[PDB]
């Protein structure tokens, strides 16, 4: 059983560029008794993926999550045709023993696409409902920030926060990201590359300053957005992906003076926190919330495995609107 | 009746200088109909003032607060020689209605000195009460990381986890302080301005990480410090006291990657949260544990209300072992 492989060639420096990745074809042993063999279906790129990638070594394989089929089984809880989510890696064909694979929710409706479950019915939104619902702790009437607002976590943490009645501002990085997010439903969207100022953009989308800030960007926008934080505003951090790609040194931290007299509350979380009976119930109001139309998905869909790095870094560069997702 | 006051001069530029201070001789007038006229006694000098004083236009008193005697009385609450503490700033008498005053605790003993009501059984110490209690929320066992551990909220917060059964690693700017601490019985305490490295002093300090860090001095400092929390560890911001006098950009914050993995919950306060039963019960607490033992204090009594800004210069700089106190 053959497969091919993306590996790490070269540590990236900035952003990725092709040649600091290796395609590697590679036979697979034999099926040993209790495992199965998985061919990928959609493969999911991630930002997280741009730092995990530093602990790598060179020759490594990428990792990620991906929505597979068995195609031989010896192992009769895994018969031939189910549909897993695995992670190992960027792969095409990969061998597990049923441990760390997690059967697709029962209820997975023919009218929404598998590939879902790498996005809004998957990771990233249960990364958005926990980190706005718990992390944040919205009760209703919040103005909330959300920054990277159309990608995957972002667009399903603005929705969330409208169905659970907030106002919520989004940050974008592009024209045709401002135009959907207002179609979604958001209170105030704007491309932060092109406004002439970014406090007063943010001041006049609140002037009353914000409730709840979901954080996956970091650096400068975040001190911006902390000097119009409420008292005892909270900020989830999930992610600070304008430092992933980062050449040079940190940007300076928030004023503290600020955040001591907000008496702001930061707490960093990610999602594999939840398990069992939260993680299932949260999988479960996703996937009915989409079907009540209340959240509304997006892919960017790019065809064949050989393009992965590339799909990876347009959707680092938000190249992409929606969900980045390789079919193979 | 006449009175002395110590005006901002001129906004400080970096550290406070002699310059930026100008003593005022003023006459207050009659009392009115419920009013009180009140002597000075002890004032106080705190780090939050550089900050504060920020605020003030050009010709401002010096916010801050006091230990005072009711020399007169119109106001049947507070007969002639009632003991209040007040914050008409730096002033040695000041008339006041009663409606911003607070009396000393009823069971105040003669044994403790008045000007513990500024430092530990006051403001500093119920800082360091709510800090270390609530916000971190420390059980017993953990292991507390406390910078100006030597101050007057430092000193309370290293001594109370010490009751309460953590380990508890501090840091100071001086080896008199570190002498001092070491007696009093932390676990492990040094001079951050010597160390060949924080980080190895930090590890050898406790090999397994931080679950509690109370930050009173922000920076570089507490970069290295969020390195070494545990997983979900919890960081109370009282203060950045590093930053308070800076001329330039703040330094980089801590790496967003770090502070995500450990999932660590960062919230900022200030006493003023806690009021009424809350905090007569801390106040009542703090004074027990003085009463037994269990909190050793120090002060810095300078004498002569002309020294005011010297005190609050030296207080600034780390130059005095205790909290630093003005005697009028
Ligand atoms: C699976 N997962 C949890 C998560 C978070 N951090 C990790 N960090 C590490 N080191 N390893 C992990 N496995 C990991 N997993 C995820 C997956 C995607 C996103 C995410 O933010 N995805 C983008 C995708 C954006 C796009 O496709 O354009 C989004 O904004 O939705 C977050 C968490
Ligand atoms: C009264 N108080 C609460 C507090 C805190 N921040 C504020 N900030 C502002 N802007 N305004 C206030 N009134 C204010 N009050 C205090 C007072 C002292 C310390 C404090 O940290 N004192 C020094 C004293 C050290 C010394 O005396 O040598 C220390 O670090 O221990 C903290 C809070
Ligand atoms: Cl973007
Ligand atoms: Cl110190």
């Amino acid at each position: 059983s053959m497969t091919k492989t993306w590996t790490l060639k070269k540590h990236f420096v900035g952003y990725p560029t092709n040649s600091d990745f290796e395609l590697k074809t590679s036979e697979l042993p034999p099926l040993k008794n209790g495992e199965v063999l998985l061919e990928a279906l959609f493969l999911t790129v991630d930002p997280y993926m741009r730092v995990a990638a530093k602990r790598l070594k060179e020759g490594d394989t990428m990792m990620g999550q991906q929505v597979a089929k068995v195609v031989e089984s010896k192992n009769v809880a895994l018969p031939k045709g189910t549909i897993v989510l695995a992670s190992p890696g960027w792969t095409t064909h990969s061998i597990s023993d049923g441990k760390d694979l997690e059967k697709l929710l029962t209820e997975w409706p023919d009218t929404i696409p598998l590939s879902l479950a790498l996005g809004t019915v998957g990771m990233p939104g249960l990364t958005a409902y926990f980190g706005l619902l718990e992390i944040c702790g919205v009760k209703g009437g919040e103005t909330v920030m959300v920054n990277a607002a159309a990608g995957a976590v972002g667009s399903v943490v603005g929705q969330i926060a409208k169905l659970k009645g907030c106002k919520v501002v989004g940050a974008v990085g592009s024209d045709e990201k401002v135009a959907y997010l207002q179609k979604l439903g958001f209170d105030v969207v704007f491309n932060y590359k092109t406004v002439e100022s970014l406090e007063e953009t943010l001041k006049k989308a609140s002037p009353d300053g914000y409730d709840c800030y979901f954080d996956n960007v970091g650096g400068e926008f975040s001190n911006t957005v902390i000097g119009q934080m409420k008292k005892f505003g909270r900020i989830a951090i999930c992610g600070a992906i304008s430092t992933y790609n980062r050449t040079g040194p940190l940007p300076p931290g928030p004023p503290p003076e600020i955040v001591i007299y907000q008496e702001l509350r930061m707490e960093a979380f990610v999602v594999y926190r939840w398990q069992g009976d939260a993680r299932q119930k949260a999988l479960k109001d996703l996937l009915k919330w989409v079907l009540e139309g209340k959240i509304q998905y997006k892919e960017y869909i790019i065809e064949g495995f050989e393009n992965m790095p590339a799909a990876f870094m347009g959707m680092l560069k938000g190249d992409n609107l929606g969900k980045t997702i390789v079919k193979a």
